[PDB]
Parts: C-alpha cells; structure tokens; sequence
C-alpha cells in the first residue's frame, strides 16, 4: 500500500525475481546489483576470496555502508557495535586475531540467503518515516511466510568450487596466492549451499513455515613455517520458524523465530594450536499482531533479538618459545613460526574467547488509517512508534595469559630452568617467560533505550499525492532528540499514470555506533614479571593500551533531495530520478585528553556528498512468442561521491593533508572517493522462460565505468621544487603525498543463470539450476593497493559455475 512518490524510491524484488537473477552466494546485498543507486565496496567481489560467505558491503547514494538499515521481516538486522570495521576491507589479521580486537560481523547481524527471502524491499530514496536508523538506504528482507492451503516445501543443494571458478590474479601476489599461505587468498575452496523448507497448516487458519539454510565454504590454508594444511571453514546456518494464526476477527497473530549463526574458522599464521572462530549472528523471537479494525490497520509487535559477534581461539593462553638462537637449541619445541637462519621463534595458542553481544527487546506499533477526507484532500494517515530496549556487552570469558619476553639460558647455564608444576610459561630444562601479559576477564556493558515515533501523511487531490511525514527519535546513548522531516510528492501530469513526476526532501538519521563505548578499556592488560621460573609473578603493572571513550556527539545525518519522472513510452515504463545526499555529521576518530589520560574519541568531522542520476526502464508486460516469454529491466546510473578521508568511524581527519591529485596540489578531503564511486553503470536483466523445455535462461549484461585505481608515492613530493601540482598553492614549503591514476577500461559484466524444472509426479518438481557468473571470463580490475613501488591490483572473479538442485512439493 506504499504511496506513489515513495514507490519510485523503492525496488521490490520478490521470490520469482530472486529465482531468476544470476547469483553468487545470494546474500541480501548481492540482490542489490540490480538497483542503480547501490555501489558495492571495491573488494566485495574479488578473485582472491571466492570462499567468503559474508554480505557484500553496500553504499546507497554515496552514504556509509554501515549506515544503511538492513532489516529482516521489518526488524533491525544491524550491528550497533563495530559494523564498519577496517572500512569493510578484508584485513589480514581478522578481528579477533589479537586479544584487544572488538569483534565485527560486518554491518549485518544475520546473513540471510536468497533462499530464505520472499521479498526484498530496497528503499534507496523517498524513504517513509516508518523507516529510520540509517543514512543510506533500507533493505527490508521479508523472509518466507506461511501458506494456509498448499502444504508445500523445498529441499536444495547448490555448489561451486575452485575447479569451477576461474581466477584472475595479479603476478605480484600470484605465488603467495597459490601457496595458500594467506587467509584471504583462496586458490582452493568448495562451497555447499544446503536448504530445506516445510510450509504446513497446523489447522486450516494456522500455518507454519520451517526453513533451514546452510551456506558452507571449505578453504585450505597452509602454514609455511609450521608446515601444516588446515581447512578454514565458513558456515552460515539459518533456522527460521514462522507461524501465523488468522483469528476469526480477521486479525493475524504471527510468531517468528530465527537462529542465524554464522561462523568463520580462521587461523593465526604459523601459530601451533592457533585456530580461531569468529562466530556471529544470533537469534530472534517476535510476536506480531495485525489488527484490521474499522479505522484501518494496527500492526503491533514485540520481539527479542540477540546478536553475538564472538572470537573463540583454540586456546586461552599464548606463548612465544624459541627453537634455536646464538648459544641455544631446543628438543621440546617442535615447530617454527619464523624462517630466520640465525634463530627462530615458535608461537603456540591464542587469546581465549571474547564477544560483543546485543540483547535487544523491541516493541513496535505501526498504524495505517484508512483514507479520511478533509478540506477535499484525502489523507492516508500512517503513524507509529517503536522502542528498542537494549544491552550491548563486550566481554572476555577467561583470563588470557600471554608469554611476554622469553629468557633462554645459553650453554652451561641452560640446566637452570626448573618450572613450577602448573606453569604454562616455562619449559623444563629449556626456557621461561620473564614477563607475562594478562588480558583479564572483563565486562563492558551499556544498557540503552532508543525511542522512535512517526507520522506519515499521504494525501491526495487534483492528481497530486503529497506524503509529508516526520520521524522523531531519541537514543539515550548520545541523548540526541532527532527530528527527521520526510517530504515526498508526485503528480500524474497528463491526466493518467503514463506521465507523472515525483520528488522529495528527506532527512535521515542513523543508528548508534557503540564501538567507542565497548572499547572503553579494551586493551587493558596487566603485565607481571619474574626473576627465575620458580619465583612469584611479582608486580602487576597495568597498561590501559590505546584507550577509547564516548563524547558529546550530533547524530550522523543525510539530507536527501530527489526529483524524478516516470513515462510510459510505447509499451515500456521509463523511470528516471536524480538523488543528492548531503551526508553530514558522519563519524570519525580524534585523540583527546581526559583526567590527564589520552583517549581515542569519536567526532562528527565526516561528510559525504553523494549524487546520482538513475534510469530504470522496464516493459508494461512480458513479451510472448511461439518459443518463449521474455522479460527485462534496463537499469542505469551516473554518479559522483565525496569524502574527508574520514573513510569510517575509526578514520582520522586527514582532510587537511596536502596531496597531489588530478595533477594539482590540494587538501586530502578534496580527493574523489576512492572506495565505491565507479562513475556509471548500465545493466540489462533479461529473463527467458521456454515453456516447450521448462528451461529458464536468465541473464544479466552490464556495462560499467572501469575502475580508476589510485596508487600513492612512496616518498612525499617536496612541493617546493617537486611538482607542477605546486601551482595549486605556491606558499606550500612542505611535502605532499602524490596519487597516480590508472583508468582501467569500461567493462561488460555478463552473468547467466539457467534453471530447468522436471515434474517428478503431478504434485512435485526437481529443478536443476546453473549460474555462470562472468561467462566471458573477462579480466576486470576492482581495487588497486599500495605505493607506485608495489601496485597490487585485484580483479573481479573469472567464469564461475554454481550448479544447484531443488526438489519441491
């Protein structure tokens, strides 16, 4: 029932469109590659990493990728704690690799698959006052719902593998890649994508759906000095149990359980017993009550959500031993974690278990009053409220002792090492730790309430629809009262839907980033020392490490302006919209002094202009022929995005640095956005169904502006006597970092996806499915790294086959 002016600002992708579009894993974000206002993070598709199951990071209209409202069934699917870690780049020491890491499951708590979703509502603009806690878009993943009559269901298996995935990889990383010695170089992998679904009446007005998904990847990893092969394993399970009782009153009570635990078994390079699992996601249970009174509709909701981004290492202490060195060699330590010729250190163990968890109880109530007429205008008064009572908690579960500095008595002194009988930091007759670093059991806790309320009029007269709304909201984290005007108009110009304009002016406010609260003492470690392996641990010496703190902050916001036209040219709807976002008060990092101690502190010093012109052409109805039905959607956009070099909430304000860019001297906040910001796209989905064969051949051909990779100078250009760029400021005596461009060619993306259904008997079908991503196998550049001395280019995947089978009744 969404109104005209807002419907041109949303894209609705139902189960049929999801079955049809060419698909990789089919994360909720991969489905967004048919929205012309979505930019993916440069690395999110990459030949280096075809084993990854995680959501591809998405910017809507140049806003921060962690500032979208990802939703599942109309409830938040967002990480309020650490959503944007490492700018969404695949950091080689995953979060958890070190004892002071605040874990990060990306911006989404639950990683739902395309299998589990019955509609995706992708709101890029003109977004209703119903939706908030974003500066970005909204992606409302309506998961599969009970059917009261069908008794139906599905089982599927989908798979891809290294031998089915052509790799385009740069020569400067090829031997490291094919060695398998790096967590995010994946030359060998297997993916298995299991699912089940049952959709059954308990009684004729009381359906339930049970659904299971199991995205799995196995990925061999090689420790080059420990000389071991270990599988990394990536798993996203999702269990969903949705029930719906349609009462005799016509009011629907819906019970919605979910458990979406995703895990990633990483390892620490050459560390013995060195494995760790970044677990994440968690569970839900909601009750929703859709009441359908004489006034209209009242969708009441209560629900619990739990999220637990957790690292668990395979040990809860960490030791550095020494195999050999000048004047010493050992018989106990039987591995190496280094390659040196004069001496070698050998590492064992890990940093125990630590987690950051949200426990959020949500109340909501959405009202949709029937159209009431006043002063000749019809008013559809939508209104509502929600309250998230939440506790966020980062917490280590056991004291992690770590092995500090090792003393290794040489020659005739070696026999002096006699350990205390319980000691983890001594080896008898070999060596002992002189210092021990305790990362203690800790609990940082923040209990908060976020209130929000809205009114959303949607009101019509004389061919207009005008949809004024507001969305007041208050988080007791920052204590900000945010008032968020939303305006979205439309006019059917020529008496009919064939020619109709629209536009809007909306302020969007984002959710909390609790990372600086959860870190308030992360890296607090107590050092202790001992003179001999029999002596006591003498002197607890706390270092609080890199401290973090909360500060008085405005909420990050995005001022949208939008305008557009929808036109019915000769059997096709052409919808064109411009959208401009002034992302403002966006978070960055600062250092400040409190009670004489230095703290890292969040600031509002970031901003992002993002600008799009987007075009969306589709037919009025599918074409039909003797052979086929053929259906298509030509999306396109031209885009321009900007940033301070405050890339995310941990980035410092490098805005004031001098750089040489576009062949002139300028401040670093005047660079074009390095991530996101491919200039343009033009994608044609065409879908074909051959009734003579039951074969569907669904294909996406998409031309896009080639990546413009920038590499830094290793030495800063002394402006005075260093570059013609210096004419940009002849007063500058200092040095500038130069950026050198490489403009890779504008490229044809081409993905196929076939699916043939075979009736097993009258009620049931077995479907064979075959994606072929990059059917051309073309080399496409997608990121570029480092200085001009080490230009590591990264590419989008080669030809990748995904076979699938789906039995259904």
């Amino acid at each position: 029932s969404t109104p005209t002016s807002q419907s041109m600002g949303m894209q609705i992708i139902n189960a049929e469109q999801i079955k049809k579009m060419p698909t990789g894993n089919g994360s909720v974000t991969e489905l967004l590659k048919n929205n012309p206002n979505v930019q993916f993070s440069n690395t999110a598709s990459s030949s280096n990493i075809p084993g990854e199951l995680a959501p591809e990071n998405v910017s809507f209209h140049g806003e921060k990728f962690y500032n979208n409202n990802f939703m599942v069934d109309g409830l938040s699917n967002n990480n309020n704690i650490n959503p944007g870690a490492n700018n969404g780049e695949l950091n080689q020491q995953p979060d958890g690799y070190s004892p002071a890491d605040l874990p990060a499951g990306g911006p989404q708590s639950f990683w739902i698959n395309s299998e589990l979703i019955e509609s995706l509502e992708v709101f890029d603009s003109n977004i209703s006052a119903k939706y908030g806690d974003f500066t970005g878009g909204v992606v409302d993943a309506k998961t599969m719902d009970p059917k009261l009559d069908k008794s139906s269901g599905k089982i599927s298996y989908r798979t891809t593998r290294d031998s089915w995935t052509k790799y385009h990889i740069s020569e400067v990383i090829s031997e490291e890649f094919y060695s398998g010695t790096n967590l995010y170089y994946q030359p060998k992998f297997k993916k298995h994508f299991y699912s089940a679904t049952f959709n059954q009446p308990l009684s004729d007005k009381a359906g339930f759906i049970f659904a299971y998904n199991r995205q799995q990847s196995d990925i061999p990893y090689y420790h080059e000095y420990l000389q071991q092969w270990d599988d990394q394993e990536r798993i996203n399970e999702t269990y969903l149990l949705k029930g719906t009782y349609l009462t005799d009153s016509g009011d629907i009570i819906r019970m919605t359980g979910m458990y979406s635990p995703h895990e990633s078994k990483f390892y620490k390079k050459d560390v013995k017993n060195g494995g760790f699992t970044n677990s994440g996601g968690g569970y839900r249970f909601n009750m929703e009550w859709e009441h359908n009174a004489s006034w209209g509709k009242m969708t009441s909701l209560a629900g619990y959500q739990y999220t637990e981004d957790k690292t668990e290492h395979e040990a809860d202490s960490y030791q550095t031993w020494r195999r050999f060195s000048s004047g010493f060699v050992s018989n106990v330590i039987d591995w190496s974690s280094s390659g040196g010729a004069n001496g070698q250190n050998s590492n064992i163990g890990g940093y125990g278990s630590f987690a950051t968890n949200t426990s959020s109880f949500s109340l909501k109530q959405d009202y949709e009053l029937n159209p009431v007429s006043w002063y000749g205008i019809n008013h559809q008064i939508d209104f509502g409220w929600e309250t998230d009572f939440y506790t966020s908690r980062y917490r280590r579960f056991s004291d992690v002792y770590t092995g500090g500095v090792l003393v290794v008595p040489t020659g005739a002194s070696a026999g002096s090492v006699v350990c205390q009988s319980g000691d983890e930091l001594c080896i008898p007759g070999e060596q002992y730790s002189r210092t021990r670093i305790l990362y203690p059991e800790r609990n940082v806790q923040v209990s908060n309430v976020n209130y929000a309320a809205y009114l959303q009029n949607s009101m019509s007269y004389g061919r207009l629809e005008v949809t004024p709304g507001v969305r007041v909201s208050y988080d007791d984290f920052l204590e900000n009262l945010n008032i968020a005007p939303r305006f979205s108009a439309s006019y059917d110009v020529f008496g009919d839907r064939s020619t109709r304009l629209f536009g809007g002016a909306n302020r969007y406010y984002a959710g909390n980033i609790l990372a600086y609260k959860m870190r308030q003492g992360i890296g607090s470690n107590i050092q202790e020392s001992r003179i001999s392996p029999t002596a006591p641990w003498t002197t607890p010496t706390l270092r609080t490490g890199t401290n973090y703190n909360v500060s008085d902050l405005n909420t990050p916001y995005s001022d949208e302006l939008s305008l557009g036209l929808s036109q019915r040219v000769m059997s096709t709807v052409w919808t064109a919209k411009w959208v401009n976002r002034q992302g403002k008060e966006q978070f960055g990092r600062e250092t400040t002094t409190i009670d004489g101690q230095s703290y890292r502190v969040m600031n509002n010093k970031g901003h992002t202009e993002g600008n799009t012109f987007s075009l969306e052409v589709e037919p009025i109805s599918p074409h039909r022929f003797s052979f086929a039905e053929v259906n298509w959607k030509l999306g396109a956009s031209v885009t321009k995005n900007k940033s301070n070099s405050i890339y995310y909430y941990d980035s410092a304000n490098q805005d004031e640095q001098r750089v040489i860019f576009d062949d002139k001297l300028m401040y670093r906040g005047d660079i074009d956005a390095m991530n996101f910001n491919t200039p343009w796209r033009a994608f044609l989905n065409v879908n074909t169904y051959f009734p003579a064969v039951r074969l569907s051949w669904d294909q996406r051909v998409g031309y896009t502006a080639g990546y413009k990779g920038y590499t830094t100078s290793s030495i800063q250009v002394q402006c005075p006597g260093g570059s013609s760029a210096c004419n940009g400021d002849p007063s500058f005596v200092g040095g500038a970092t130069e950026y050198f461009p490489t403009q890779y060619d504008d490229f044809i993306s081409y993905d196929w996806r076939f699916s043939y259904s075979q009736p097993v008997y009258k009620t049931q079908t077995l479907d064979i499915t075959l994606d072929v991503l990059n059917v051309l196998d073309n080399v496409v550049e997608t990121n570029q790294t480092g200085t001009s001395n080490k230009p590591i280019v990264i590419y989008k995947p080669g030809r990748q086959f995904w076979l699938g089978v789906a039995y259904t009744w």
